[PDB]
C-alpha cells in the first residue's frame, strides 16, 4: 500500500536523525570506553552482574536494520549504556567517570533531538 510506503519513508527519517544523534553521542566518548561489547573472554563474569549490555557497534546494528520504532527506544539503549557502566564500575575509576561524562554530555544532543522529532513529525 502507499500508506505502508510514507510509513517506511518517517522510520528512514528517524533512522537518518537518529544516526545523526548516535554520530553526536559516540563524539561524547573520545577514548573509545563505550564504543564495542563488554569483552566475555577478559570479564568472564559480566553476565552475572549486568543483564542487558549495551555499546555503541550493538546500537548502531539495531540502527541500520531500521530497528528503533521512536526515539524513547534508542534512549533506552544509550541509558543502558551509562548505566551499567555506572554499576559495574566504582566511582573513582576512568569507567564510570566517562560514563557521568557521556551522560551529561549527551543529555543536550538527546534534548534537541526530542524536539526535532515531536517537530518534523
Amino acid at each position: 500500500s502507499m500508506e505502508q510506503v510514507a510509513m517506511e519513508l518517517r522510520l528512514t527519517e528517524l533512522t537518518r536523525l537518529l544516526r545523526s544523534v548516535l554520530d553526536q553521542l559516540q563524539d561524547k566518548d573520545p577514548a573509545r570506553i563505550f564504543a564495542q561489547p563488554v569483552s566475555l573472554k577478559e570479564v568472564p563474569d559480566y553476565l552475572d552482574h549486568i543483564k542487558h549490555p549495551m555499546d555503541f557497534a550493538t546500537m548502531r546494528k539495531r540502527l541500520e536494520a531500521q530497528g528503533y520504532k521512536n526515539l524513547h527506544e534508542f534512549e533506552e539503549d544509550f541509558d543502558l549504556i551509562i548505566d551499567n557502566c555506572m554499576k559495574y564500575n566504582a566511582r573513582d575509576t576512568v569507567f564510570y567517570r566517562a560514563a557521568v561524562r557521556l551522560r551529561d554530555q549527551g543529555g543536550v544532543v538527546l534534548r534537541q533531538a526530542r524536539r526535532e522529532v515531536d517537530s518534523i513529525g
